[PDB]
Formats: C-alpha cells, structure tokens, sequence
C-alpha cells in the first residue's frame, strides 16, 4: 500500500485546519503538508491557502512574517494544542487523509540525530531554506522566503519532534493593495530532510 | 516493477519531439520531461535541448519567453495534436520509453482537486514557479524564470488536465552574442504536485 | 528492502570524511550526501558541515569556492583516492551507513546517455545549479552559489562516473563578517539527475 508513504493534511480541506495568526482566536487558514517517504529522506510539500480576511489582507502589508509550527509526540502524532495546525495528519485516502491508525508515524519525524535538541554546536544543521511566490492580482509572481527549522527547541516535555515554518517578506512595495487582496495562497515548498528511524 | 512510477519522453531523443516555437513548421527541440509517482505527489523534473537554428538563435536576445504546453485526456494520456510535445510519454525502459500500454496514466496528471479548471477564487493554487540556468559560452550561469500553472484552463473538450511550462528572461543582456550561440539548453527544473487519483 | 534505495554517508558521521581543500592536513569537513533512487531520477541530498579550523574560517573571506570530486568506478564505487569524499558510500542503516555489498551500486550513477563525456556539443547538458545557505553566527542565512557538473570529463581510465559539486560565494561581505570561530555548514541542496541503469 503506496498510501502509508504518505502523511499529509488532505487537499483543500472545507474548513480551516490551521490557526497561523497569534491575533486570531480560531483557525485562519487551511495549511497544506503533505510529507512523502523518500529513502532516507522526507519530501516536504507546504503551502497555505488563507482563510480568515485578518490573514488575507497580510497581503497588503509591505513586511510580514508568519510561523507554522508542528509539534509532535514521541510516537510521531501532532499535538494540536501546542501547533498552529489543529487537525492530525493521516495518510493518503484519494484527495483526502485516511481515518484510521497511522503507520510507522515517527519515521515521517525529523531525524534528532540529523536535526538535534538543544545542541548549540550544531544549531546551523537545524535550518533549512528557500522560496515560495504569492501569485498578485496583475498575474506577477511576488517571491516570499521560507525559513524551515527542524527540532532545535521543544516548548513542553512530550514534545519529541518539531517543524517550525516561516514564511516572510520585506520590500518596497506590498504585494496587493486594500481593493485588491483577495486570498492569501503561497506556492508549494518543497524541502527535504533526513527522517527519523521507526 | 519499479520503470511504471516513471512517465517520461526517453532520455535525449535523437529527434526533436517537441514544437515549442509557433512560427516553427515542425518541431524545434528536445522536451525532456520526466513524471515521477512520490506518494501523494508526483516529481516533475522538465528542460528543454534546442534543435532548430532558430529556436537555439533566442539565446542570442534580451527579452524572451516559450512556454510546452501538455495537454492531456480523462486517461492521462497525451493529446500531441494540442501539446508542444508530439510524442506521447511512456514508461522507463534503460535510458529509452517503452512502447507498450502506460499503467495508471491518470494518477500521473495534476489532481484536479488541488488544481481546479475555471475556478476564479482558487486560481492563485494553479500556479508554480522556479528558475533554472542556461550555461553559457563562458561557462557562467544564465538565470531563467520558469512559471508552471497546472490545469486552470482548458482548450478543448477532450482535455482533462493541462501543464503549462514556461520559460522566460529579460535582462539587460542577451545570454550569448552572435558569434558564441550554439544549443539553447536549460537546466533541469524540478517541481511537485499533488497528483490526481486513478 | 527500502534501504537500498538509499546510497548515503550517513547521519553527522563522529570524524570528517571529506578533504574538500587540496591544501588540508587531513579531512576538513563533513561531506553529508544522500543520494535516492526515485523513479528514472536520482535525488541527490548534499551539505557540507566544516570540521577544521582553516575550512571554517572560510566564510571570513569574500571570493571563495570549493568542490565536492566524487569520481565512480564502472560498477558504481566511490574512488576514494581521487575523490574529496575518502569514505565509501552505502546504503541506508538507520542514521548510519550499511557495512555489507552494495546492491545495484550502479544504478544510483549519473546517466552517460543524459550526462555524455567528452562531448563539448552536448556539454551544457552536464550542469546543474542551485543555491543553498550558510546561517551566520548571527542566525542571518547568507546565500551560497552552488554548481553540480555530472560526468563531462574524466580523469583517470577507471572513472566512469563523476559528479563535482561547487560551493561559491563572490559577493561585497563575507558570509560570516562577526566571528573567525564558527561552522562553515551550508544548508541542504536537493537536486536532480536521470540515473543510469545497471
């Protein structure tokens, strides 16, 4: 079964799954994730479609920045009180997650050999980086970086593993004005890292 | 069998199997495109080795862009008549396709779940973006905007999922002078997507 | 067996494997390469985490560059007396390498058919681009430039296979302008190569 190499969200999911904003006070965004087995690897695929009009009109502002953070237990499974994402990941059931148990979770984890806790040596190897690009209103691609890191620092005792994920922006000019923000959509991420073992 | 999670042109075809150019009477280079079936998503990893004078001659200008559009039936399979590419893809065998029937053709194809057709409040999800190098006669690297945008649109009836690649440059110089042009060749770009159900 | 699809260094290896200097009085670095078969396609994982004091200070300098040799015998080992890597490759065992055979070693090598020798007509063909980043001692990441050229030239009549990977920087600061005591790590580059066959 192909669909246990798969952890991820679902796609387009109705409702908001995700509460990005410090400021909101209930989901403001569907998070897309979906995590993919690759050998020794994780293929990471992430994006956000906004919900809420607070984090639709980040769009307008000229310096943003917001932070997706996942936390997991030691057996893999997201703890939903302590993420920004508030619906547990499943594995691939057509476009949507499965309902059942959830095979060999921890082995979809950043490796905390690869990507340590508290290890200020090694605190470099726990960055990853990159690109996404909000498609405006005229049609030009505006970039956005992406800061991922991984585990680097627990925030409660059953916190095993973690993915933060920071999209960002700094220019001279917003991406869209009052009048022409409609919905906040990132491009897909994709990044890689060394997967923890079963 | 491992060659069926690959949907692919073969590698360097000996004849240009694609028509990027519409002032071309025939085709006019190499389209590589190689599918690749990772869990939920697949791994899409395209470039392009120029053929005809003409299109190898677009190095030679400062503003630029071509774009391989891939148009595909509800069985995933090539519609060439439409497509940049007037050869249909098929599966691995060594270094070449294979000739016989494609296995699972449609979950090749970008879900039209995660990439709608004629949805204007989700149209934002339908685009992705990168960039890949040309190498130039002096061996520096040349930078390429590639826009992607999956389904969206569609020509004609019988099309039930698309892919638009395009290329595109405008600097303040040309990536090669008149005298140092040879094969317009791009980098390999790879991009993902959540690929569509069988 | 999934580990064998997987041809690796290993997790954060205790000594440093790699010579990445000609001028080292040993290995300088951690050369972390994780190389997957995915489809026709390899994904190639690569990070460098500096290890000796000289390669470190590297980053206090402003025009720099260093290359990754991995030269391949026919049947797809490392040839460690030539390459900057001076231990051999293996599949995956959990965070480390394996210590058995190496099955379908060849397989994992950059295609000679997509990736020719000698060939200046098709040399632009052998050449892949990217960016990867080095987080300053102030968390700030500073992009690195990163060049791969697979196969193209050989230099010995016992390597068949070839990739150099190029790490540079040529830009008005340093990567790291606030401290002479800090590791060169540069984030992870994914990139892509059609694999050949065994």
């Amino acid at each position: 079964d192909d669909n246990i190499n798969t952890l991820w969200t679902g796609v387009n999911p109705t409702e908001a799954n995700c509460q990005m904003m410090d400021s909101s006070e209930s989901n403001d965004c569907k998070l897309i994730l979906t995590l993919v087995k690759t050998g020794a690897l994780v293929t990471a695929f992430v994006y956000v479609i906004g919900v809420s009009n607070n984090f639709n009109m980040l769009t307008t502002y000229r310096n943003i920045n917001f932070t997706a953070e996942l936390f997991f237990d030691s057996a893999g499974n997201l703890l939903t009180s302590l993420s920004s994402l508030k619906t547990p990941l499943n594995h691939k059931s057509g476009q949507n997650m499965a309902t059942g148990a959830i095979t060999n979770a921890k082995s979809f984890m950043p490796s905390t050999t690869a990507y340590p806790f508290n290890n200020n040596s090694r605190e470099k190897e726990n960055y990853i980086y990159g690109t996404c690009h909000y498609t405006a209103s005229d049609h030009t691609a505006f970039p956005i970086d992406i800061s991922v890191m991984l585990n680097q620092r627990a925030i409660r005792a059953d916190t095993s593993y973690c993915i933060r994920i920071t999209w960002s922006w700094n220019t001279g000019d917003a991406p869209e004005g009052q009048t022409s923000a409609t919905t906040l959509v990132t491009s897909p991420f994709t990044f890689y890292y060394i997967r923890e073992d079963d």
